[PDB]
């Protein structure tokens, strides 16, 4: 239902990672690694932001 | 008749410097719709607020 | 079928000085259409104004 | 095996420049019964369009 | 299937084919007209390049 | 899904600059046993791609 913004707490592989990389991390950091409950990604360098329920 | 499509301003901070249109739609539902987002129709980014369409 | 889809300009202006997509559907549907936004083909956002395209 | 083949519309638009949904209702109404399902492209011209559909 | 990748054996109507008619003509050589097993197009001078699977 | 992992292509393509239908059928043919459905995204490179898979 509510949606939330945090910044990745670890960095990527990839120095720009694609959707695919930055939905698989945030689920891994935020979502016990359900990936079904990461709502939005934003790339960034060697990061990305999570938006997750 | 039918409903007018009605543009407002967000009345608070969006905690991001350029919301998403997912952020954007959460925070128009918590303004205007009572967190209803399926009566917020279009969004709009803009500093740390949003522009909010929904039916009236 | 037989129908042309015809332009016509909205016969009032829109409520924002540069509609979005959104708003046009809106408005022209409610000018032309009794509120059928599906019988609105396509829409051209103009100043305080819309071109709407429907079947007629 | 049909070629989809162009021909360009065989009365005047409308418009001056038709946007696409406009090209393919006329382009349907001239070429495929106003079936606009019909109509695999269009093309934008001078009072005029370029239909593509199949023969 | 498999992807292949083969220039179009014959001259395009249109001098710079749009997407559609690379389809189009793609399928009519290479996949008996079945144009869903082409999987892409880029459009040449009066030609075309075709992928489609096989 | 599963675990998502970029890699490299280990091997050459046929094309230059191939594009993203190219990629999907030689990133499936080195990572997924050819099942593209399991390429989640590609990249372009000079007769390589980048692949992104299930595995």
């Amino acid at each position: 239902a509510d949606l939330i913004k945090k910044k990745l707490p670890f960095r990527t592989r990839s120095k720009f990672p694609r959707k695919s990389e930055c939905v698989q991390d945030c689920a891994k950091a935020f979502t016990n690694g359900n990936k079904d409950k990461i709502k939005d990604v934003k790339s960034e360098f060697f990061s990305c932001y999570c938006w997750y329920e």
